[PDB]
């Protein structure tokens, strides 16, 4: 006798089994006009206009083809696909696969000429159907699917030299992709890096495999910790019109600025312009510099020249530049201006407009918000998203400037659905006719067609009303989203709470921290996660914070940990956690504190303090001390560890020196085996140091697990290990 | 009003005092007062200081010990170790005149030297350095370098690899002087093919980038190590010439195949013998090689080959046993398995095929501990067929029916382990009683086997242990298909069978393993028992030793069969005792005891509650060669792959959903590779089983550093109690 009041919760198996799952929209805009989409397996190409679809590919035209196919490229000119599969992952980008090409207009695949299997990166040019891929370390251009391939480096090397693609640092620090290869515009031009990784000491670890293999095999990359040599780069440009089967290429390099060349640098963005004209950012190895070079192909010479006077350069004087590496420039199609995102003299992020010959840039934005990112650039309008709404950090809407009246500003995501809508991606149309609008929360996921002509909506693409209707009766958390005040300053949280929540109540409370630079975990995102979980089954509050080092507030606040990290923003969890408390609806015995990579590190400097405040805490794949993690990432935070520099503080900040404190805390440490990224050392330091001073507590290794222990099994493995873990520091049953 | 804890036992509140003396002579032995070095005369009782503490104090360095020569005239000092493998490791050595009582400061032993060993007479020296063999005739002089093909990793001269350390003669160093020194015999092993395991080393904290340690480990199947041998002349050396080493070659029985050098003995100046066992370990020859004077060569008679070899399993407990020559080394003693398949000593004569049995009975004799020309000393489980008691015994070598215990009766109730040490030609022997009392050192002068004096009767822990409820030791046997299988209970103080206790099954039971015996321990079940009130039981079952090849032997090609199902029976009988709680019985183990215990919770019995398993093998196809082969046979398709794959603990996953379990595994551990516990984790991952677990850091087999060793047995304790409800 239920009278239909809800009384279901969202459990643990609930979560790792996915039994309510957020719907997407995944769509691949292939022109102007019209865009890519899976329906029940097939191919669709959907007309955004009126929404009339049809089949592009159906889900049976492979199921001869002898192997899953793991993904798929279509040209630009849509003659051609490409079908991958034998699909193996390497790290969080990277990884190696075959490839058949399809020729869409003969049905039938090419046999001839293939790309080899062991690929390690495949690319169309951006008009046309052209192919450059990678293989063994070497760059290969094919101009026609059935034809030769001609090779365009014969330097590369297996963990030596690598030629369109990126080494470990460059892929996830630098570059966040794999991919070292940049086409012209018009294909004309294939732009490539060059890696150089002789002298970078090798992280060594063991991968045990199936239990099939008798004796572990040793993985050994190139991985620079701080203060470690860093590969060098090199840079090139090489005419793919002008190819020869009788000469081998002609690689034309393009050197970084001699305010480069003096030390350690990296090459940090590469953003063609024109057909004739391509930037590069350079960045030092202490990145407080940068200098962005703007270099034009010279008809007569057949080489590549950048003039001084085009140069622009990018400084810090309170940290590093950009939130993880310098913003890209938007480009105006004439090439000879562009729009960036800087901080101003205030150390807000706004979108600057510059004249390529000039050093003064102009701001179109300004304001205590910032600008997250440049999406669109027309002849008349600029779109981008901000946090500007309501003053919200944690929020995101797309809006649309006038680049003829920086005055007028409109807001097209703000108002569409203000008590569903508050978080905005958006995809534009290959020329930006129509967009497709991506809000993540806070409530219900919902995205919608529109075109930009006058900005009404055409359709609604996605509202999970099946999840909506499979939630009724399911007792939810909710969300607050609000900020406390610290020396004058507002800082941001949000806390998952419990249904039917109630402050005359005692809850236990998990502050759930990551917190490095520039982070943001207190935002109007809706998120089906174990916090989802731990709230509503559990009746624990979950709690995020972002205190100093913090991103989308300015550079006063993220800027703020500068060359000492494991600092304010340790301090500030803790400080976070007593504001909690004074709140009066938290149980001051049962407060813990978890979270992953950087957030266990600090998940592990907030235990090891000695404030007394947390019972226990659960530290995933923590960094332990700074001369562990990789060069590109600590040095932008911490500068060299040498006596010089700021050595000092990175053995000041580390986990092992406060092993002591731990006895006062309930520690579970936890990390997978084969972590390519924080390596297992980090927690393998971490447990000596408490061993060595007599502190128990628990711990977890996840075999081959890398940085995500992501592996279906290991995730589900982890969160209920974990929930068992909190269950019994909390005293639930 | 206290009990036993767990910092008693972490932090050796109570400790146990030894009597540790080494012969010097037939008459006096050395002694170490808990600072200084003593001469004692067997005789008198009488001491007097031959080693100072501030002889060294002007040395500089810190000394971990010395070695006398054998004369008397030199004392080897040994700093800056540096251990490596269970047996193995490198020092700096100094050689000290006693007679000029002055440091040699001429021709230095070398750092990182690998072993040393003075020759039996005179003052020889013999080291191993960069994996070459040196000779030193007087501590002063240039030392001869005998080999020049040791190269690391690779070629061992005089040394062993590490699985022939391990596992085959549980000793680094591969060299034999002849009784006079005369000659030096070596082995060399050559590992150029062998696999290497390869594993993090973290080290400190100061360590940037993790290195990578690799070792030349044959694991199951693999190609080993292949071995020769070699006699070299002392006597003849020269400063000119290059030494020249007599090769003997093994016996055309083991040139077939893949074979073993398990045992080196001389037998007089220029008899030497040598044991080789096929890769197939159940046939093994000893070959007997006489010295030629005219040739310079060592020749074996096919004619003086003896062969062991076993039809229901391997050779020896672990290996080949060692013979005992007369003196003048035309004949000799061993023990090997009667007819009824009982460890007895058999009476060779070097020319003939069959020898004669001098002792017989359902018990086996442990090991031969001296011989004269009159009588042979050995200790056997004979005493009122217990097989976990050890005796003393000394049979008349003209008339084999005379046999006296010289410890049977020396003290009943507190005394039933011995072992013993005789003086250099077995004037004298002390006594060593380790239960199941405390432990008893007394002397005795062996013409009249009478009683001289107590050497150390831990009186003092005695006083001690007055103030603490101990928990008590009970040792017997419950019958399974007509056959005893012994077990032992540490039980709570003021035990009351009225009451159901948690129990806790400690379990080894690798083949001739013993777990259930009189030896009185202070560890972690004593705390277990006398604080936390929990019985903690181990029990001997099939594949147990010294109670005969058919209990040894059932487990034959059958690892992680019979011992583990004994272990789960075992229990079920404890709990029909009545004072067993059935709802708290967990079971833990170290190494084959990890195995067990995992394949005992993988067994879905329902027995047991939970338990731990600390370094355990996984599959045997991870182990190494020689220990896995020796019962397993090899991983192939034509011999035991089968039951190889049929044996691993990662089969039984899913059973794991019904108990608790925690395991644990050092990092570094190169004998159990860390390898075997990753493997479980994954294969518990993979069924969706939740667990606890620990590695340790940079902790090796053994566990044993200080702090992991207190932090080890803390968490285990904390699970335990977890698991049976204890605050
Ligand atoms: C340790 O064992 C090693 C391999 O079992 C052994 O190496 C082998 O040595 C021979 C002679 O130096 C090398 O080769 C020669 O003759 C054979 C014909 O039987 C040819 O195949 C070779 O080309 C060459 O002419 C082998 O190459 C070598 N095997 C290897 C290195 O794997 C070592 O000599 C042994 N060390 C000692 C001290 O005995
Ligand atoms: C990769 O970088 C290394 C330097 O880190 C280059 O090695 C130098 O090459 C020159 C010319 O042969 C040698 O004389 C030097 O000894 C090398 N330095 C070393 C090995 O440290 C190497 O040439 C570079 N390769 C490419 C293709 O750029
Ligand atoms: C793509 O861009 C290129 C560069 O702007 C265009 O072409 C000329 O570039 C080629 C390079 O091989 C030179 O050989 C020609 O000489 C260039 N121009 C002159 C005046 O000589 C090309 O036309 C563009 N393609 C498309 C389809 O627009
Ligand atoms: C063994 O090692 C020691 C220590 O390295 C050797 O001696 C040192 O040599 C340096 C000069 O190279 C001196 O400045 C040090 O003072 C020496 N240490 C000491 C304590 O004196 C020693 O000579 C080595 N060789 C042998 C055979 O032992
Ligand atoms: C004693 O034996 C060694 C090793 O066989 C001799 O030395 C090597 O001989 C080669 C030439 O055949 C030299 O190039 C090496 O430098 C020598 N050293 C080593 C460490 O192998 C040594 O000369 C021998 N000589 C005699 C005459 O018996
Ligand atoms: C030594 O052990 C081996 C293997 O356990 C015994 O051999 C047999 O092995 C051969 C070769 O692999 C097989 O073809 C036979 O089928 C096995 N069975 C039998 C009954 O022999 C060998 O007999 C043992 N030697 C001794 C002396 O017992
Ligand atoms: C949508 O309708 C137009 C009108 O003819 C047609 O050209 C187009 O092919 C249709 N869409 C698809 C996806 O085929
Ligand atoms: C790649 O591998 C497959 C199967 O291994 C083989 O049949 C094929 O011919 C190889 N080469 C290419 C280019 O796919
Ligand atoms: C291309 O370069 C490679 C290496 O530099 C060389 O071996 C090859 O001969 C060249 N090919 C031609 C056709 O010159
Ligand atoms: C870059 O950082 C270094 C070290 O903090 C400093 O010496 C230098 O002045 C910085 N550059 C700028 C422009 O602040
Ligand atoms: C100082 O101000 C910052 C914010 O600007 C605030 O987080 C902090 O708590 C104040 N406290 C300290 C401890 O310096
Ligand atoms: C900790 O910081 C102080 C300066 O506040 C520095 O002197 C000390 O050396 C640092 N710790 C380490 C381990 O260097
Ligand atoms: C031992 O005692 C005897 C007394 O009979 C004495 O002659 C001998 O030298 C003593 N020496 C030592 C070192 O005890
Ligand atoms: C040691 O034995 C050998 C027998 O060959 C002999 O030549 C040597 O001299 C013996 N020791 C002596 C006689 O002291
Ligand atoms: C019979 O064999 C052994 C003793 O010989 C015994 O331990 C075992 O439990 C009995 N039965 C079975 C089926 O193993
Ligand atoms: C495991 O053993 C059983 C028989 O005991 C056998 O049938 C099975 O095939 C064995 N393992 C393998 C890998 O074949
Ligand atoms: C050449 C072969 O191709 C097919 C597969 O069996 C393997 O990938 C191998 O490389």
């Amino acid at each position: 006798h239920h009278h239909h009041h809800s009384r279901k919760t969202y459990t643990l198996t609930d979560y790792l089994k996915n039994t309510y799952r957020l719907k997407l929209y995944s769509l691949r805009w292939i022109s102007d006009h019209e865009y890519l989409y899976k329906q029940e397996n097939n191919i669709l190409v959907f007309n955004a206009e009126y929404g009339n679809s049809s089949v592009f590919l159906e889900n049976s035209t492979f199921d001869e083809f002898g192997h899953s196919i793991n993904d798929y490229s279509i040209s630009p000119d849509g003659q051609f696909i490409l079908l991958e599969y034998n699909y193996v992952k390497q790290w969080r980008h990277s990884y190696t696969a075959s490839y058949d090409i399809y020729d869409l207009n003969k049905r039938q695949l090419i046999t001839e000429e293939r790309i080899p299997n062991n690929t390690q990166w495949v690319t169309w040019s951006p008009v046309g159907h052209k192919l450059a891929y990678v293989w063994n370390n070497d760059i290969y251009v094919k101009i026609e699917p059935n034809l030769p391939s001609y090779r365009i480096t014969w330097t590369g090397k297996e963990d030596i030299i690598y030629n369109g693609i990126t080494d470990w640092v460059y892929e996830e620090e630098v570059f966040s992709a794999y991919s070292a290869l940049w086409w012209s515009p018009n294909g004309t031009f294939l732009a490539y890096a060059q890696f150089n990784d002789t002298e970078v000491p090798l992280i060594e670890y063991s991968f045990y495999s199936d239990e099939s293999l008798q004796y572990p095999k040793t993985v050994r990359v190139p991985y620079p910790k701080a203060g470690a040599v860093n590969p060098t780069v090199k840079f090139f440009v090489v005419n793919t019109d002008s190819l020869s089967s009788v000469t081998n290429a002609t690689s034309i390099q393009i050197t970084a600025p001699a305010s480069m060349l003096i030390g350690d640098h990296y090459l940090c963005d590469v953003t063609w312009a024109t057909q004739e004209r391509i930037s590069l950012q350079w960045l030092r190895r202490i990145q407080n510099y940068s200098v962005m070079d703007i270099c034009d192909y010279d008809e007569s010479s057949g080489r590549w020249n950048c003039l001084v006077a085009r140069q622009h350069i990018e400084m810090s004087t309170t940290g590093w530049v950009g939130r993880f590496r310098p913003s890209e420039p938007h480009f105006t199609l004439d090439g000879n201006s562009f729009y960036k995102i800087i901080s101003n003299e205030e150390g807000y992020r706004h979108i600057c407009y510059f004249q390529i010959d000039k050093k003064d840039c102009t701001f179109i934005t300004k304001g205590t918000w910032e600008v997250i990112g440049i999406e669109a650039l027309t002849s008349d309008y600029l779109y981008y998203i901000s946090n500007e709404y309501k003053g919200m950090p944690g929020g995101r809407n797309l809006y649309k400037i006038q680049l003829s009246d920086y005055t007028k500003v409109t807001c097209l995501s703000c108002e569409l659905n203000p008590e569903r809508c508050q978080y905005y991606s958006v995809s534009f149309s290959k020329e930006a006719k129509y967009y497709q609008l991506r809000c993540s929360g806070p409530g219900l996921p919902l995205y919608t067609l529109h075109s930009s002509v006058n900005d009404k909506g055409l359709r609604v693409l996605e509202d999970n009303s099946a999840l909506d209707k499979m939630l009724q009766n399911v007792q939810m958390p909710s969300k607050k989203l609000d900020f406390i005040i610290l020396n004058e300053t507002k800082f941001w949280y949000q806390m998952i709470l419990p249904p039917h929540f109630d402050k005359s109540k005692k809850y236990p409370l998990l502050l759930d921290v990551y917190a490095g630079p520039c982070s943001q975990k207190a935002d109007t995102v809706f998120r089906l996660n174990w916090a989802t979980y731990l709230a509503s089954t559990e009746n624990i509050i979950v709690a995020s914070f972002d205190g100093r080092g913090s991103g989308y507030q300015g550079d006063k606040i993220m800027h703020a940990i500068n060359r000492r990290l494991g600092t304010f923003e340790v301090e500030d969890q803790i400080e976070a956690a007593r504001q909690f408390s004074k709140m009066g609806f938290v149980d001051n015995k049962r407060i813990a504190i978890w979270g992953w990579s950087y957030g266990g590190y600090v998940t592990s400097m907030v235990l090891g303090s000695g404030s007394g405040v947390f019972k226990c805490g659960i530290a995933v794949a923590p960094v332990s001390r700074w001369e562990y993690y990789d060069s590109v990432y600590t040095e932008r935070y911490m500068g060299l560890p040498t006596p010089e520099d700021n050595l000092d503080h990175y053995r000041n900040s580390t986990v092992m020196s406060r092993a002591e404190n731990f006895k006062q805390v309930e520690y579970l440490l936890i990390h997978g085996t084969a972590d390519d990224n924080v390596h297992f050392q980090q927690s393998a330091q971490i447990s000596k140091a408490l061993v060595d001073v007599g502190v128990d507590f628990q711990a977890m290794w996840y075999t081959d697990e890398d940085h995500g222990i992501a592996s279906s099994t290991a995730h589900q493995h982890i969160y209920t290990h974990m929930s068992h873990f909190i269950k019994q520091c909390f005293s639930l049953p």
